[PDB]
């Protein structure tokens, strides 16, 4: 992102994905919701590295999850899912277990030789946590630097409080 | 087992209800990502008994009437080219291409979103319906989605 025009385009894009994850989350597609939630976290992460057949596509994807800003204590996210959940999502982002979770949230697989289906590997509690983390690391990284960002964050904030309580 | 094939048909039913739910909330780009994903999963499931399925298209049948002959040739040509993989990428991920930032809402039209979902439901109906009794229940549901989305 090189201009305030590009920052506002990226904010609109991610605002669309948040509303899409929230829409699925309420219609009880926890699995699909979680797929979008982790995809939001990636995109936010990509802004921090600084740029579908790229030769380094999985190094950019790995680094995107590594360069997420630490969430400060005593914020709305620490009240909504608690400090141990946050550390489990962060450890999963720096390991790349988030990439596995994302894969298991959309594609059936045969693992051992049992068939495993997203519907049974992603729980409501993990769908809600990842969407709230997604909102909060978007609000921390991109919101506040433009006037546009405030109208977008007013709606993003309502989703956050609906979902947190 | 037919219990594992049923679990795969229930998964694909979920994705279709999600593409539909997103399409009717005007998230065309996200819908389209899910729609292309159903076509890959249908081709992967069927073989488990780049898109290996592709439904045989019957003239003046349901899909022909809903999206037209020309759009089916374009979707089939995009599926054999590997353009559909590219359209999937562009439908979820922002990209910088020749120094300008491109977002899914500028790459994916409502027309194309509708076509790909209708095509994805017909892929499902042509490949997996009728192997198991449960398949016919699920097909009944996807047949009302198809009619609500076609008109």
């Amino acid at each position: 992102l090189k201009s305030t025009d590009d920052l506002n385009k990226c904010i609109d894009h991610i605002s669309v994905l948040i509303k899409d994850a929230y829409l699925l989350y309420t219609n009880e597609s926890f699995a699909t919701s979680t797929f979008i939630s982790i995809t939001i976290i990636e995109e936010v992460g990509k802004t921090h590295i600084g740029m579908g057949k790229d030769p380094l596509r999985n190094h950019k994807s790995k680094h995107a999850f590594g360069s997420l800003p630490t969430i400060k204590m005593g914020g709305r996210l620490n009240k909504a899912i608690g400090d141990e959940m946050i550390d489990k999502i962060v450890e999963d982002a720096e390991t790349g277990e988030l990439i596995s979770i994302r894969e298991s949230s959309l594609y059936a697989d045969i693992i051992d030789d049992i068939l495993e289906v997203p519907s049974e590997k992603i729980s409501k509690e993990q769908s809600r946590a990842l969407l709230l983390y997604a909102i909060e690391c978007f609000d921390d990284s991109l919101v506040g630097y433009t006037h546009h960002s405030f109208e977008v964050s007013e709606t993003t904030d309502e989703l956050f409080e609906k979902l947190a309580n």
